[PDB]
């Protein structure tokens, strides 16, 4: 190996997932570069247990300690571990560079990390190397974050000085911008990293510019390289389908026909949303794919189990990437976090928002009302009403004819920006020029 390569990962959420994947992607197009991955024992086997882990020659994979007493079993809230984490940090990180750099005879050229991991900053200066930061969601978050000074220092206002952010209200912006009082550790580092980025000598996204190109313009006037290289997944041939989501779809005749339902792996809304939900599906008749935990199974209604056994199918776990891929898929019912948001643009599926935390409110405003990709429900929760109503409207509506023309040009800017002499395909080359 010519090279060594350090990558930091946040070990949470969906942070280490997308980091890598590019991660991947570098190694594929640099053979002679070793690349060293920085992640908690829990994050890598969460990796290989929902498969995003692969062998390559040039990655190794390093565990960094999580800041959790070892030899206990942890039973705290996530809270409490990403308070654990953020204290051992950035010994924790220091002390397996290290090691790294003595176990394969070379010295780190380049410290690839989580935006989140504002630190990076100050481990590639000490070490004399380029800092890379990769930041997990949208450009309209990562803007949102950037103006946290301006929005703090005053709706009409905000939606008038932040650039591509005019239909935002105060209430969908990440509300770590108003934690300024006693803030949580997390609300800390974000505010560091809002500090840290301008130094950077990249920040890297799995987006595409055309997604929102005057945030795009006003993020390259505050940063060195501002690099949108996604999607990832249209720039690795699948396994075979052991969950029965794709024979299930196979059988299902018309097209567009599918209710694809997932509030991601962990949250669930309230039994009573869940239980309202239910019979918004019973109501509307059409067919359906849940993903939902077997717990949060238990809590629908009996009848309801037994009246749809004809109509959906209800399963743990989907291959997501693949049932939005399916030409049965009509709608994608979404928590609206970033990567679930990407794969429904990369398939030409519209979206109904039901957000929960973090950037996913903004992201569902970016649906309905810039994006125009989706609807929001009338009063923010699955609401029997509401849900009969959104799925109606997206599936068989004149507004719903509006929201299919513009998923599908969508789609068609997220394929042309990874294709030859698009915006990510340049900007990708642009990241290799930098890393080698
Ligand atoms: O049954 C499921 C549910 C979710 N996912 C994947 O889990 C990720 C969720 O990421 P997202 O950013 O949307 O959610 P967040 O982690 O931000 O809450 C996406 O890549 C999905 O494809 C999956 O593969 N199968």
């Amino acid at each position: 190996f010519q090279s060594h390569i350090g990558v930091l990962a946040f070990p949470f959420g969906t942070h280490a997932a997308p980091l890598l994947t590019v991660v991947q992607r570098l190694a594929t197009s640099s053979p002679h570069t070793l690349f060293s991955f920085f992640n908690s024992a829990v994050s890598n086997s969460t990796l290989f247990n929902n498969g995003v882990l692969d062998s390559y020659d040039n990655i190794r994979v390093y565990h960094v300690w999580d800041g959790t007493p070892q030899g206990q079993a942890f039973t705290g809230s996530h809270f409490e571990a990403v308070g654990l984490f953020l204290k051992a940090s950035p010994g924790n990180f220091d002390k397996v560079i290290d090691e790294a750099e003595v176990e394969t005879g070379l010295k780190i050229s380049c410290l690839i990390t989580d935006a989140f991991l504002w630190f990076g900053y100050d481990l590639a200066e000490k070490r004399g190397v380029p800092w890379l930061a990769f930041w997990t969601s949208a450009q309209c978050a990562l803007s949102a974050h950037m103006y946290t000074h301006e929005i703090l220092k005053a709706e009409e206002l905000i939606q008038s000085l932040i650039p591509g952010l005019e239909m935002a209200h105060l209430s969908d912006l990440p509300p770590e911008i108003f934690f300024d009082k006693n803030p949580n550790p997390l609300a800390i580092t974000i505010n560091k990293m809002v500090l840290k980025l301008p130094k950077s000598t990249a920040v890297i996204l799995n987006s595409f510019e055309e997604i929102d190109p005057i945030i795009t313009t006003d993020l390259k006037s505050k940063f060195h390289h501002f690099l949108n290289i996604g999607p990832s997944i249209l720039s690795p041939p699948p396994p075979d389908d052991k969950t029965g989501c794709l024979a299930w779809l196979d059988s299902q005749t018309r097209p567009k026909s599918v209710v694809y339902i997932s509030f991601g792996t962990v949250i669930t809304p309230p039994e009573n949303e869940l239980a309202a939900l239910s019979e918004a599906l019973e109501t509307c008749n059409y067919p359906f794919l849940w993903s939902l935990n077997d717990r949060a199974k238990k809590s629908l209604p009996t009848g309801f189990l037994d009246r749809t056994k004809e109509l959906g199918m209800i399963v743990p776990w989907a291959p997501q990437p693949r049932v939005l891929a399916h030409r049965s898929v009509g709608v994608f019912v979404t928590h609206c976090g970033w990567n679930s948001i990407l794969e429904s643009i990369c398939s030409g599926v519209p979206l109904i928002c039901r957000p929960f935390f973090g950037d996913q409110k903004l992201n569902s405003r970016m649906v309905e009302d810039s994006w125009k990709i989706g609807v929001r429900l009338e009063g923010g929760v699955l609401s029997k009403t509401a849900t009969v109503e959104a799925l109606g409207r997206v599936m068989m509506s004149e507004e719903g004819e509006i929201i299919r023309e513009n998923v599908n040009e969508m789609n068609e800017k997220a394929k042309i920006a990874v294709e030859p002499k698009g915006s990510s395909f340049k900007n990708f080359n642009k990241l290799l020029e930098i890393i080698n």
